């Protein structure tokens, strides 16, 4: 009788522990079903994105001494998927001069129903704040590159301007492109 | 030694009662988020469906909620953010005599690059759903109030019409403001 | 022991209580899923995966789409597809049917719907599409309000046949995959 209440003890013990991790992986199953959520609030469907960036100082500390995705937008409803990718303290041959802003074709769920290669020309824009004149830079894809043709990976790899904007210019007081440590992108691809 | 173990599984059991009970609120809010998603609208207009109109307006005839908020609404993706506050049983000089209707300027994630004071005129309507005139109202807010300047925590105080449309007609035969114990309210910021 | 036993049925609580969670995570996912495939100026597209499976399977039943919308405050629709065919049809042709649903705001919107109605198998190559369209009639029952969840689907029996789907010379079915669209006109 002891021993037999002593192993049903032990059983509770272990049931416990196993609630505990059930418990931990339904936690993050909530996570990314959150994530999911807040994608598609932050996602455009006409080809136009905007992209607030918070804390500038710091992750531009932290680019020094590495690269940040955007949220997904789209050219339309069942265009292109995209996104955006920011190193903060450059690449390539803006390795640490500039701000280096790129495009992200991601793979869309109606891929097999565009044109490919992904040719529209898509321009970005650093937002002064108090000001109205932003930086502004532009291009079309070099084409057919395995940044543009369809994804068989969930991304290709980003293409655009590794000299969008120079860091030394970020602060000027002539302009306003930070703002109590935010600063503000916008991407405009021509549907 | 049995009994330090019996204790702490009473400790265990007890704390993971209360982890899952917070794994259902976050999830039921979760629920209600996404709720909130669908319902928001991006053009300025918005249209708000209370259901349950007899209910609800003897509820906030108890000290019982008084006031209801509805979703989040915008004028553009990258606009003003608003909702809207009813009360179904009144509020000020509306208290118990009309549904009161308010606007609320809400906090905006993109706030820092629109103009302030918010000014777009703002035109609220009950609408009857069988062929007759809507009830309508309108103001152009005005900039001297802090409803519409920059807001600096979630919400401003709201603005509106406290005697917006008067109880006794609600649910007037004349009228379809309320059909099947339904009533729909407009609201339409106009964009600049 | 007796707070041993009570001990057990706490626990077992927890466990149930738990799966409970799960399935309520479930529905939430597939909630945002529907949201996510939503449309709201009348145009949808239905990408349906693994096709040469649930062709056998339909021999083996019909497909819903997630629903969509004419407007944010407009009708709220949904597509009705039998892979293995509905009626004159039945085993020969895809079945595709539009099915008027009870909306949040039908109390707010003209009856009868009158919209025109294009449906399209798209092939995924430059050209051709195959379209069929039609304009609802004033009196059938697949058009007036709502008073359940959905109203009995109309459209087109015969749409593709069967036979030509996965015909080597048009791309209807690729990667195991076919879009239908929807264009409903406004």
């Amino acid at each position: 009788q002891s021993q037999l209440d002593r192993e049903r003890i032990l059983s509770l013990e272990q049931r416990v522990v196993e609630l505990q991790q059930t418990l931990a992986q339904k936690d993050q199953a909530l996570g990314k079903l959150e994530q999911s959520l807040r994608l598609m609030e932050e996602a455009s469907f006409d080809g136009t994105f905007l992209w607030k960036i918070t804390n500038v100082t710091r992750r531009c500390h932290e680019s020094a001494c590495v690269s940040l995705f955007s949220p997904a937008f789209y050219t339309a409803k069942y265009g292109y998927k995209l996104c955006l990718r920011l190193y903060l303290n450059g690449d390539g041959t803006g390795k640490r001069t500039h701000l280096s802003l790129f495009i992200v074709i991601m793979r869309g769920e109606y891929d097999a129903l565009l044109p490919w290669p992904f040719r529209n020309k898509v321009t970005f824009m650093l937002l002064d704040q108090n000001n109205r004149e932003h930086a502004i830079d532009a291009f079309r894809p070099d084409l057919s590159s395995a940044s543009f043709q369809r994804p068989q990976s969930e991304t290709n790899v980003a293409s655009g301007c590794p000299l969008f904007f120079p860091l030394s210019k970020l602060q000027s007081p002539k302009h306003a492109y930070v703002k109590d440590d935010t600063m503000f992108l916008k991407c405009i691809v021509e549907t």
